[PDB]
């Protein structure tokens, strides 16, 4: 029993990690197969960040202008036979071929959805840690300078779903990077100059989800036989700042395993937004929204009598 | 900036983790040079959990007895050549040498210190997490049958340090184990019966260095003028389940830094331990406890 925030095992990713340097800029990559990924503002000098011309700069850069190292296990030369830019990210290939390549997938998450980030800095990993995809397409990780190439990730099965490549920070706690296909979350750009920020929401499928792991856990307190339909639950969650709830396979094998129906949680979910009334649900007195049904379902896993 | 729950990258773990079953029961190990370490309990059948006799049971065991195959990486099955009974952990010897094995150390953590958990299932990983030694030895995990074995470590450096293997669940949510001498954390013995957990405490050191980080976060309203000297709050914390304070070098970098006091974040624990009042410090309504000044140090500024 118990729910704690948990990370996927790193060490297929951490196979994968390189440390990419343009010029005095030092930033980290993925390596999968002949290429390499990494973030486009490491061709950008310290004094240009704010109006950033990274056509100009691409145009400047050549294959000598980037060199590649892997650090700490598995020693290797990469040489730079290639490159191109793919939105906010360069694709670099390099002449040497990742002998630890995984089952690899790229996605653009949606909000709500949770993965595994790898932090690295100079090619070097240093701490594994779940966020979740903000309503408001940021998240809310522990970035210092120079993290930007780490990467955001799901494992299903063997397969690695690559989701996230680490960029910039937009405030205190709050951060975002881009999908693996060049794209910003949330339209952002790779500049230094202020953007707008829409409000987070609290994600509701994930609210619901953490009270079922608590019932699973010995704490229902906070159940009644009280009912809010999900068509009043949304009606409800646009004036207060929650995200509109759909329902899934997911959460349904949770009610059916508690034999608590989703309408109790989502009218729990409206009082305890107003307080939790002195007491406190799996150690918290506010509410979870990090944790998914498909995160909650993994970690209270058990034989179904049939 | 930000201040989240990290963990060691566990590529270095995985490499060492391996599967051990003996007879019809299977849990996970640990394999580093020519040893295997794994729970004791390995040896116990399904239906004798609540009253184990480890002596007959090991004296009943045989080098056969025990099948130990590594799954991850290069696929690969380990002769036991001969094993050992070290307190509630049993200490297998294998003919192949683990050539992915890291440089390591044995440590046994002190209430307050952090480590990270690499919870396995069939010796392979599965999630990993990061948990607080309890004032009660006991650690608040997410633990599953079959993740005895799952080993905590932490990372001085280029050296990990092992602290823990997964032993049992105490009680919901409260999970229990041993450090690598086969001492279990809090005397606890390796038996399916309800035993009596002492009394949690709050870890004054992590709690300061937890109100450290959300200062250093943009989040400083409890900070006040006031101050409780050390001796003050440790008195005071003896009859308010609250661990004695000891200041470290790592909680001073956090003081110089942020200009604030010890004392005055050990002030501002006495008031915000009857109750936050509404407010919230970095996103929390209660105290944290499971930040170590080390763990705030190196995530706020890298050190
Ligand atoms: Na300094």
């Amino acid at each position: 029993s118990g729910l704690v925030k948990m990370s996927h095992p790193s060490g297929d990713v951490e196979a994968c990690m390189v440390q990419v340097t343009c010029g005095s800029m030092t930033l980290n990559g993925l390596w999968l197969d002949n290429t390499v990924w990494c973030p486009r503002h490491v061709m950008c000098p310290a004094d240009q960040l704010s109006d950033p011309n990274y056509d100009a700069l691409l145009i400047s850069m050549t294959n000598h202008s980037f060199s590649v190292q892997k650090h700490i296990g598995a020693p290797a030369n990469l040489r730079v036979v290639g490159h191109a830019m793919q939105g906010t990210l360069l694709k670099l290939t390099v002449d040497v071929a990742n002998p630890s390549t995984p089952a690899y997938t790229f996605t653009t998450v949606k909000p709500g959805a949770a993965f595994s980030v790898l932090a690295c800095y100079n090619g070097r990993p240093t701490g594994t840690f779940t966020v979740v995809m903000r309503p408001n397409y940021t998240i809310k990780g522990s970035f210092l300078c120079g993290s930007a190439g780490s990467v955001g990730y799901t494992k299903e099965g063997s397969v690695i779903n690559f989701c996230y490549m680490h960029q910039m920070e937009l405030a205190n706690g709050t951060h975002t990077g881009s999908a693996f296909d060049g794209t910003m979350y949330g339209a952002f750009m790779d500049k230094q100059v202020h953007q707008v920020q829409l409000t987070d929401k609290y994600c509701s499928v994930n609210v619901v989800a953490w009270l079922y792991a608590a019932i699973l856990n010995g704490c229902a307190w906070f159940v009644k036989p009280n009912r809010t339909s999900v068509v009043s639950f949304n009606e409800w969650a646009l004036a207060n700042q929650f995200t509109e709830f759909v329902g899934t396979q997911s959460v349904d094998m949770l009610a059916v395993k508690t034999g608590v129906a989703i309408e109790q949680l989502l009218y729990a979910i409206q009082q305890l937004y107003t307080g939790f009334q002195g007491k406190q649900i799996l150690g918290s007195t506010m509410l979870e929204d990090e944790f998914t049904p498909e995160d909650v379902n993994m970690q209270i896993m058990g034989v179904v009598m049939q």
